[PDB]
């Protein structure tokens, strides 16, 4: 009995047990929410049933201090090591085809607007040189500010991969022109006058204005003030109209045709330009950890050694610990790639919080479980802090405008 121990003068065990019946409830709460309110957009632009495993993932994570604050039974040593090893992987590595799913979309949004200005500006595969006389590659990619021929090649090796020899493809132009956006984009965010009519337009629609900031440059976008107003409220046809009067259209009227009809349809006429397969590789990565926990059953046979202590050794441990480590890798890389994606209401940011803060507390527990004489209670609330963190970062903020604001949705 946890009382008993609380009485004896240890709050412990009693502190692990409130703290996982609080996260079980919060977690029935959280789900039940996403149930009756499935078909609201807030839970429908993302993935159902990948929640319905990432949400039983950190359910388990809470039953572990269950499994670790037991009455001494031979299953419970079996429930520990299955607990502690599956429910991170239940939450990672479902997590992690979402990450990635959110990846692999935004890399094709930034392959539709490298085949935009392709088109509209031109590539070169080898080296040459801008009006200003710096060496270049592919669409107007700076490489170096040096005379030096040699200091162009040696920066574009290291910017490659490979022995280049001032040679390149279209998929390597691309690489490097995925830069050359990105840092277009910073500037228009810093760009006060760019910045409203950036935030309001769609996804195809924000190609067609980075495409004019590659051609006349911030401050002379931000001269098509009446232009860009139209564009903010949505008035596409009257903006349209409105560019084709301007200097800019009779100047370049093949190419500024195509980016005025862009911001008219908000589509790629003008330009030549799974949710089952998630779920097999989710259940996938799962059976993995899976077999590594059967294995070490195997290998190392769990026994007993309030508290239950169990015969697990180090390798019982740091090998599926090990495991999570990749999924969380895994993770925080497709996160902080898609951290700026405003899907589903900026859902990313909270999934890249979160695996920020997942890999603090997991870097941190290796030498403070390890170095442990209190190894058990470190484990539960290790354990239940990481659980709490991603119901609390993922989650709460989905429940919040679900219930509160319901307008916003
Ligand atoms: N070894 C080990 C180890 C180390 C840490 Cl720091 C953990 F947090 C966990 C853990 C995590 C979860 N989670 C369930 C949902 C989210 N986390 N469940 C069970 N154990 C295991
Ligand atoms: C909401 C608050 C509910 C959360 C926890 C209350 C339940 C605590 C149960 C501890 C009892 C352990 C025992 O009986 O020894
Ligand atoms: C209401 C909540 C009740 C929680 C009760 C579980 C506490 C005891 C379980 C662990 C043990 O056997 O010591
Ligand atoms: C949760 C259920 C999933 C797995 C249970 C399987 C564990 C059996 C491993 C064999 C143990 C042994 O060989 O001693
Ligand atoms: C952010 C990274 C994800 C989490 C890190 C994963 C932690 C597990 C990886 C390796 C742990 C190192 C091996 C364990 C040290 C053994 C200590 C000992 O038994 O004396």
């Amino acid at each position: 009995s946890p009382v008993q121990y609380l009485r004896w003068g240890d709050p412990a065990p009693i502190a692990a047990v409130v703290f996982a019946c609080l996260g079980l409830l919060a977690t029935l709460f959280v789900t039940v929410v996403f149930i009756i309110y499935r078909d609201t957009p807030v839970v429908k632009s993302s993935s159902r049933e990948l929640c319905y495993i990432i949400l039983a993932g950190i359910c388990l994570g809470y039953l572990c201090t269950f499994c670790l604050i037991a009455k001494p039974k031979q299953i419970y040593c079996y429930l520990q090591r299955i607990g502690i090893g599956l429910s991170p992987a239940m939450s990672y590595s479902a997590l992690v085809t979402k990450t990635y799913r959110a990846a692999r979309i935004l890399a094709m949004s930034k392959k539709n607007i490298f085949e935009m200005l392709r088109i509209d500006e031109g590539l070169r595969l080898k080296i040459y040189k801008d009006t200003e006389g710096y060496y270049t590659i592919g669409i107007g990619h700076l490489l170096t500010k040096s005379p030096s021929l040699n200091a162009a090649k040696s920066e574009l090796d290291k910017a490659i991969g490979r022995n280049t020899n001032g040679v390149i493809t279209k998929d390597e132009a691309e690489k490097l022109f995925n830069q050359d956006v990105d840092a277009a984009v910073r500037g228009i965010l810093r760009n006060a006058k760019l910045k409203p009519v950036y935030d309001s337009l769609d996804a195809v629609r924000r190609a067609a204005l980075i495409n004019m900031v590659f051609q006349m440059g911030e401050t002379g976008v931000a001269g098509f003030t009446n232009s860009l107003r139209m564009l903010q409220q949505k008035r596409w046809d009257e903006a349209a109209v409105n560019l084709a009067k301007s200097r800019w259209y009779n100047q370049t009227p093949n190419r500024a045709k195509r980016v005025i009809t862009t911001f008219r349809t908000g589509t790629w006429d003008a330009y030549k330009i799974s949710a089952c397969a998630q779920l097999v590789i989710a259940f996938i990565l799962i059976c993995i950890q899976l077999g590594i926990i059967v294995a070490l059953f195997i290998m190392e046979p769990p026994d007993i050694m309030v508290y239950l202590i169990c015969n697990t050794t180090n390798l019982g441990v740091v090998a599926p610990l090990g495991y999570n480590g990749l999924l969380i890798l895994a993770c925080t890389f497709y996160a902080f790639k898609t951290r700026n994606v405003p899907a589903n209401f900026n859902e990313a940011k909270y999934i890249a919080f979160t695996m920020y803060t997942t890999c603090i507390i997991w870097l941190a527990f290796v030498p403070i479980y390890f170095g442990s004489n209190y190894k058990i209670i470190t484990m539960c609330f290790s354990v239940s802090l990481s659980a709490t963190v991603a119901l609390g970062c993922m989650f709460v903020p989905k429940v919040y405008i679900i219930l509160a604001k319901p307008e916003r949705n």
